[PDB]
């Protein structure tokens, strides 16, 4: 039989949350969401069962100065896993050290705030002194700011970084009680703040998109897999498959 493909993900509503049972479950039965929906479609596709493991240092991927990676990425890389599926943004510094699938979702960086105050872009956030703000840590909006030439987000990366031990959080839920409890903006990818807004009427997105990108499966270099992924999400796309996943997964409006 194919052998059994090794999946690494990372916890991430509504792409994998725990399952609610009040029974055990074991293995991939513990998890649910966009991401394993997805796995379910393109395994169909592609003749393989797979075992889905939280990456072991829950980040998605950064590189330090010596050029080492972490996270899902260090998986791939080091080929402890044959698949990411998550929420794994497509970037240039990523697709050299990795192979990525077409992308299932495209997304842009934006804020997630508390309502009520004047700040209406990263500009007039990045000006004002009331308000701290940051990323998650060893992510691509972290490196979106460290790698940045635009001037705004220079002086926004510089920030994040002399705070870093404060502004960069452990992940996005960190982030988010961040957001709610301390004068903290999280910069955030669309899809999550869409999610989350219409979840908390505390929360908003504060300005519009910042950039623009897709998310993809990660696959380590050379592997066979990466073409038959991407014609599996062509064909999911193509179905209409992928929008109905989003349907299912996002529904539906909480807020006014
Ligand atoms: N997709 C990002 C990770 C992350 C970010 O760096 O913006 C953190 C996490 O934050 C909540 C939205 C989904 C995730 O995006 C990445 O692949 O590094």
């Amino acid at each position: 039989a194919n052998r059994t493909l090794i999946v690494t993900t990372i916890l991430e509503e509504p792409y994998v949350m725990y399952r609610k049972s009040d029974k055990p479950l074991y293995g991939n039965d513990r998890f649910e969401g966009y991401c394993l929906d997805l796995l379910k479609e393109l395994s169909n596709i592609l003749g393989f069962i797979y075992d889905v493991k939280l990456v072991p240092d829950g980040k998605y991927g950064a590189q330090n100065d010596k050029g080492e990676w972490n996270g899902m990425v260090k998986e791939l890389i080091d080929h402890r896993a044959d698949l990411a599926v998550a929420p794994l943004t497509i970037t240039y510094v990523r697709e050299k050290v990795i192979d990525f699938s077409k992308p299932f979702m495209t997304l842009g960086i934006s804020i997630l705030y508390r309502k009520g105050t004047p700040i209406d872009s990263a500009d007039d956030l990045a000006k004002q002194t009331k308000i701290e703000y940051g990323a998650v840590r060893d992510g691509s909006t972290m490196t979106f700011f460290k790698k940045s030439k635009i001037s705004t987000y220079e002086k926004m990366w510089a920030f994040m970084s002399s705070r870093q031990q404060t502004a960069l959080v452990r992940n996005s839920d960190e982030g988010i009680q961040r957001v709610l409890t301390t004068d903290y903006a999280l910069l955030m990818e669309s899809t999550s703040i869409e999610y989350v807004t219409q979840r908390n009427c505390n929360l908003t997105q504060i300005g519009g998109l910042i950039d623009s990108k897709g998310y993809g499966v990660g696959t380590p270099i050379g592997s066979p897999y990466r073409d038959k992924i991407t014609i599996a999400i062509l064909q999911l796309q193509e179905e209409g498959k992928l929008h109905m996943m989003k349907e299912k997964w996002w529904r539906g409006n909480g807020c006014p």
